[PDB]
């Protein structure tokens, strides 16, 4: 089987990313941030607290003939931006693009951090990356993505991004016209609960590639590109008035610039970032700055290739015995 499902940016910013999601019979379709750097699927409910709750469409269990619960089990969990969410767990039938696995753990939130209480767009989340980071205790529980598996045509799933554009999600089939040249696949290190890999260097526009190791995740759900600082200072060297700002929380630049692209290495293969991927957008409407795209991943302890970088490539999340990433241009 497969599944196939279209992707939409939340804002004009492509800030974060909605899938429609289906929980439940009869059909209760939620729009759910599709997140390869956690694992856990959780949606707003009928038993999150109603001031907490502002707009967003919420999961009713009680209306759900396959819904049951899963009694004794509860979840919690914080995230890398300092938001976070609670709640008990239920199974529930759930359908992704025309993909159906039943008895998949439907988290309930009861609590929700204001982030996500302020996001109207954003149901819940469905975590993509290893099951091994979870929160489901005691009982941890699979991603939709390990449930599905078994039953997919091939253990994959892709990524294909839009900028300001949707893109899509496909479960078990690679679209062979979904990108340009080839996949180029590199090594994953699942002892974190990531989709770990190694680029293998760095260019800033037209200069030379750079071959370095850095060690990243690609991560459907972090907004940005995050680096070490040394190849972030050589991409924002190139930018006149670039700098860091205290108070926006990274690098700015005059929203006049048109920026340089930005390879990174997957192998011996380049995927090109478009420098209008980079201009993330001015840090409010009318704004002299514009707040950039490539940060510096200093205060995370980890490089993120998130959405900035994701949405420049096709990317294969292959989740057989021995995971694999596959990166393509489009």
């Amino acid at each position: 089987s497969t599944g196939s499902a279209t992707t939409t940016p939340i804002d004009s910013l492509d800030d974060a990313y909605i899938t429609p999601v289906q929980i439940g019979t009869p059909a209760q379709t939620l729009n759910l941030d599709f997140d390869t750097g956690s694992s856990d699927l959780w949606v707003f409910s009928s038993e999150t607290t109603a001031s907490e709750v502002d707009g967003q469409t919420i999961y009713t269990p009680s209306k759900s003939t396959t819904a049951k619960l899963l009694s004794g089990a509860t979840w919690s969990i914080s995230y890398g931006d300092g938001s976070s969410s609670s709640g008990d767990v239920y199974t529930d039938t759930v359908s992704v693009g025309g993909l159906t696995v039943t008895g998949q753990a439907v988290e309930s939130a009861k609590k929700v951090s204001s982030s996500f209480t302020e996001d109207s767009t954003i149901d819940g989340l469905l975590g993509l990356a290893f099951s091994t980071l979870n929160t489901v205790s005691p009982t941890q529980q699979k991603t939709f993505f390990d449930n599905a598996k078994a039953s997919l045509d091939s253990p994959v799933f892709t990524a294909d991004l839009g900028y300001h554009a949707p893109g899509t999600y496909n479960f078990g089939f690679i679209d062979t016209t979904a990108y340009t040249g080839s996949i180029t696949y590199t090594a994953v290190s699942t002892k974190q609960g990531f989709w770990e890999w190694t680029s293998t260097g760095y260019a800033v526009g037209s200069g030379t590639f750079k071959s370095t190791s850095i060690d990243g995740i690609a991560d459907t759900g972090t907004t940005l590109l995050y680096l070490p600082a040394t190849v972030v200072s050589a991409y924002w060297a190139q930018v006149s008035g670039a700098k860091s700002s205290s108070s926006v929380g990274g690098y700015v630049f005059p929203c006049s610039a048109t920026l340089p692209s930005f390879t990174f290495g997957v192998g011996s293969a380049r995927i090109v970032i478009p420098g209008d991927y980079i201009d993330f957008g001015p840090i409010s409407t009318g704004s002299s700055s514009c707040f950039g795209g490539i940060q510096s991943s200093a205060g995370i302890g980890i490089n993120i290739f998130g959405d900035v970088a994701l949405k420049a490539a096709f990317v294969v999340f292959n989740g057989a015995t021995t995971p694999t990433l596959g990166f393509a241009s489009k």
